[PDB]
């Protein structure tokens, strides 16, 4: 039950959502159709839930990351945009949104790591890696450093690690190889092993975390800091006069941020899969419809082509959008689970010198293996629990028989 | 030893083991080597534990499925009928004794499911599903159903469900390929979406099971219902005027049930393979043969081409085959465990509503990829416990080193 | 730290180290620059604890089998030898030195299972396996057997079992194929049933073991016996006039040993990698230098060729190399752990009568694929706890970053 005649919308209570119901009172006004914005308290894990029993929401906005689970589940329907409507956004986002070849969500805004520096201390930020070293000897010098950001995620370090040739999984063919990993390649083992020389430098300290990270730019005691959209607020109340630039180059190569892409799917169970369709992609995105949710609460950058180009205007907004183009999607899969444990596992072990960088990276492929068994045995041990309750209940019974 | 010289053959307690000896009375008599069979209490448990130490029949009959896991363990032997003897049964009956390319049984009978109707109540029953929800209301109102079937079990659903293109595992060159499943896709998605809207329609309830179905078409409660040949005997008993046709086709395809086939295999231990490919070839698998062991328990429908054409005068026996060339072959493989449970769960889900249909058929996925790590638990310990004897026991203690 | 400007080098005790050093002191003569031979205890345990924090030797000597193992964890290095050196070396020992498409090891010596026979009892050695049930009748007439070797360990009997066919992984491309196990094939089942075949018509006992085996040719009471160099020293001493010889051939096939390669590896944490490159091709592995190593303790057959010609003129190096040339070289997988243990059972099973040929060589695959379940779950419950004591880690360094981060600068 999800009522037909009318479309239900989840979004996050983070967002614009005030500005999005103005975009349902503006469907309203041209259908005759209500629209009902709620933002309910942890919906990502609600969803799942009740979407599996045939409720739910019509339409959820969500990171895409968290999608790939929902439509492995079977909760979200194939949309159908056709090329035209395609055009309209940013063809590297529509990845974002795919799930067994086929499209599962539409891509709303887009978020990725930046490199933020201090005007006041740096006018001119270094557009490569291995001129910060150098640039941290003349800072020390003022009582300065030049770069502190969060090592102790692998999110973080990943823009580095990934410079040369630094992969999750290859995406080929509208799908990730699972086989096929780049954690301990080449081009990864030469970022790293700069990160790792950075601290033993002393040019970094390897027990950087982000309340470390971010208090100390905001107090001016760091020229640079790397940061999303998420921490400009923060910046902004401390008063100090900062910029959002492209991140710095390695070896010639740009930094590759993971890309994480707000997004709205469908339900599967949803009686108005056409109205739905009407109002994401003639309605909401539309310069008029992200203008609504944005002046509420910020989307930062767009997937709308003509949107993102006014408000590529505020120099951040671009250097978001233009640091994402140049980076990795954050892959929907779930290994994607065993890889992070890996890989913090990895840069925590080469930073602190228990392992070499060619020996923690190596380690990984091991060791994300047995995070997959650890998930692979919890499955199969919950699927055990429901087959004992499924039989429990009907089969043999203190009042039944078979 | 199985000792040379003479044959045994294991054949289960319930099939016509009176008329098979009468077979092996004729094979006597014309070669001069005497014919043993029995009919041991659980030998398709039996089989596997003393043909692998090198005992047991020379020749067992059983169902395919099981023979699988008999292969796999190399317990049976490659047989070798040429050509012409192949000709001689149905082409998609030698599939179902095929394991790793090789052929390792052979195909005497053929079970499949069948549409049943009452023709006191219905004398033209539908050719079609999608008229079965039009059918039930005309006769609701005589206080009758139209249709009722075991829907707890899938392996009576899954005619419906691979109707529109699902499938267990793809069958292509003689192997079944383990990562190519059919139970996702979006023809089982109809055939599903279908059976639930039976259910939430008031056509037919979620919680009816084997007894529950048989009952009701014994009585005259409800027109159809969906079962073997197995049942027959009961509706013998209850005087119910009723005939045995093809299945109903869904999206006009027709349905495709499971196939169960009756197979022969030598055992590999066997130092009279030679003596048992005679017999089965040349003695049981003619019409005479099956002649003998149908007149002491029915075959049901034959894999020999030339006697079925004879048993196929009987409308029933006519249906079951026609079902079954129509159908799929139950396949012999080991993941064929782990896809019951997770479509069992799939389709109890889907009809008694906790799940989407999209959503109960996405779960089997990765209900199948459990069972098989459970499943594989289990080999692992018993392995482990195996090797703890053996070196534990064997290998050193008191009174060793 | 290991020291730049020097060479350490890590090689087992059993070997020559003296010699080694030997040629260390040559290369410090020349070059100027000192090497070091160090022999620990339990070494190629302590390797992998070490390379892997940026400590341990420079080189380090082992059989090629565990090298795939340090080449997994990334603690050895990718040597870079010309076409010219490669001409050098017998062409199949450097298939034992591959790991992941990289060379990762120098061959140094090479060892293989050998037919060994009594020459005052058995002047003509056995070509065939088909001919020995009929030379044990021979001399069982004379209160003797004809061959008795270790039946319990799968490395002496698998020459047999892959005589006809039989693989443990298939090596193509320069590849393991891991889903490729040739183990139940028509070739291992004809070699297992010959085996089988020979117990059941008591011409040779299942009971029989490494020391059973050993100590009766030993004292003159069976013909022949299959062993590898490691046990000439044994036979020298208890005076018994033997010779060594190429393994009997089955179904007009050749016998398949498995082939133990002695191995130098230069570690990844090394800052001498062009220094140990110089040694190893230049002063090593050269006549002279294998010619001192062996002085101290013999090497057996060497990949070198120009050194293995003039070892091959000691008759019992060149079978040792032929029965090695014939056979198929050890796989350096971890899955090679599942396949010992699988095709032990098979072969215990097999001989016992528990369980017939084609039931046994069966059961060889789910006991591997058992094996391989379990050892996942091993390390998957390592990798969990080295996690969770990892939470630790973090909590006490949040209150030590936490001070200094002040300390130096406030
Ligand atoms: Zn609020
Ligand atoms: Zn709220
Ligand atoms: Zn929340
Ligand atoms: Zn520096
Ligand atoms: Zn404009
Ligand atoms: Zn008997
Ligand atoms: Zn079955
Ligand atoms: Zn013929
Ligand atoms: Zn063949
Ligand atoms: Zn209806
Ligand atoms: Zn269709
Ligand atoms: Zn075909
Ligand atoms: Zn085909
Ligand atoms: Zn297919
Ligand atoms: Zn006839
Ligand atoms: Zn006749
Ligand atoms: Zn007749
Ligand atoms: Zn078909
Ligand atoms: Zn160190
Ligand atoms: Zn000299
Ligand atoms: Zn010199
Ligand atoms: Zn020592
Ligand atoms: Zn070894
Ligand atoms: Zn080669
Ligand atoms: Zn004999
Ligand atoms: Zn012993
Ligand atoms: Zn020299
Ligand atoms: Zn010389
Ligand atoms: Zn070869
Ligand atoms: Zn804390
Ligand atoms: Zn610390």
């Amino acid at each position: 039950k999800i009522e037909e005649g009318k479309l239900v919308i989840w979004i996050n209570g983070d967002k614009g959502y005030n500005g999005l119901a103005e975009v349902g009172k503006k469907f309203e006004k041209d259908t005759g159709i209500k629209v009902t914005v709620e933002h309910p308290d942890k919906l990502e894990e609600k969803f799942p839930q009740v979407a599996a029993t045939g409720d739910g929401p019509d339409i959820i906005f969500w990171a895409h990351d968290r999608f790939g689970g929902y439509a492995q589940s079977g909760l979200l329907a194939e949309i159908t945009p056709d090329k035209a409507f395609q055009d309209k956004l940013y063809p590297f986002t529509w990845d974002a949104v795919r799930y067994n070849g086929k499209l599962i969500a539409y891509p709303i805004a887009v978020e990725a790591l930046s490199l933020i520096y201090n005007k006041d201390l740096l006018p001119n930020p270094p557009k490569t890696w291995e001129e910060i070293p150098a640039l941290d000897k003349e800072l020390k010098a003022k009582g300065k450093s030049a770069l502190m950001f969060n090592l102790q995620e692998p999110y973080f370090t990943w823009p580095l690690i990934a410079a040369d040739g630094g992969y999750a999984f290859k995406y080929e063919n509208g799908k990730y190889d699972i086989k096929d990993v780049g954690v301990d390649n080449a081009g990864a083992k030469a970022g790293l092993t700069f990160l790792v020389d950075l601290i033993k430098n002393k040019h970094m300290n390897a027990d950087t975390d982000y309340s470390i990270a971010e208090a100390a730019f905001n107090k001016g005691e760091t020229a640079m800091t790397i940061n999303g959209p998420w921490a400009w607020s923060n910046i902004d109340t401390s008063k100090v006069n900062y910029g959002v630039t492209v991140l710095p180059t390695f070896k010639g190569q740009p930094s590759k941020p993971f890309v994480g892409v707000l997004s709205a799917g469908i339900n599967a169970a949803s009686p108005n899969k056409e109205l739905a369709k009407e109002f994401l992609e003639n309605y909401l995105l539309t310069d008029e419809g992200l203008e609504a949710v944005n002046k509420d609460k910020p989307l930062g950058a767009v997937a709308l082509k003509s949107y993102e180009e006014e408000l590529a205007k505020d120099p951040r907004i671009a250097a978001t959008m233009e640091n994402a183009q140049k980076g990795e999607i954050m892959p929907n899969i779930p290994q994607m689970s065993a890889f992070w444990y890996a890989v913090r596992t990895a840069v925590i072990n080469a930073a602190s010198g228990r392992q070499t960088v060619d020996a923690a990276l190596a380690a990984a492929q091991t060791n994300a293996a047995a995070m997959a068994t650890l998930e692979k045995l919890m499955k199969a041990f919950e699927s055990l629990k429901s087959f004992q309750q499924q039989q429990q209940q009907q089969h043999q019974h203190q009042h039944q028989q078979q």
